[PDB]
């Protein structure tokens, strides 16, 4: 959705994927320029637990459905 | 991994996630220059069942340990 909502958001998700979304640990994946339904659909099955993973689990806890659709426009549009 | 034999036996991948790791589709997600080894541990993932996707898990079960890490390190150093 609105990518500037989305950054907003992002101050915890940099801590782990990067200030611009490129990760400095090679376990974390990079999010920058992904496809934003793709984002979208990952935070979505974290948040079902579709997607196991204990850590990503608890970082959507508290989102939203529009806060993931903005999270994915803000990763999405980064160059 | 071998990013040479990865090339190799990238040309099924290629037809969804792009001929440079970019793909076409939306819901399709782009591999290039990720991380080698999350890349590793998602298609581990996927063959063990540990993560689901009817699609996906489809294509990985031909591929061994090696020939996951040597596609893992073809996308991440592209
Ligand atoms: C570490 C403490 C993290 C924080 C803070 C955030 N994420 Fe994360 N993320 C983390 C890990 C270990 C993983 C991989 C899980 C695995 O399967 O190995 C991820 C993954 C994601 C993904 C999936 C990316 C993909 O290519 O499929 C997304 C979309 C994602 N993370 C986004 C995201 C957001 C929006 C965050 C804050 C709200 C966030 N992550 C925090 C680790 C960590
Ligand atoms: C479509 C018909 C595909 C073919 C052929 C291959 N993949 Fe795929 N891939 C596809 C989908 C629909 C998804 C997303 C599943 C979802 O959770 O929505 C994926 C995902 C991957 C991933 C995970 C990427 C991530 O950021 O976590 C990887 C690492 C991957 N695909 C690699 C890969 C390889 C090596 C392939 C052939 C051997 C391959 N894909 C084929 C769809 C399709």
């Amino acid at each position: 959705g609105d990518a500037a909502a989305g950054k907003a958001k992002s101050v915890m998700c940099a801590a782990c994927h990067g200030a611009a979304g490129v990760s400095a640990v090679p376990t974390y994946p990079n999010l920058a320029g992904q496809k934003e339904a793709y984002l979208t659909k990952q935070l979505n099955d974290f948040k079902s637990g579709k997607r196991n993973d204990p850590t990503m689990k608890g970082m959507v806890m508290a989102l939203s459905p529009a806060d993931m659709e903005n999270l994915a426009a803000y990763y999405a549009n980064m160059k």
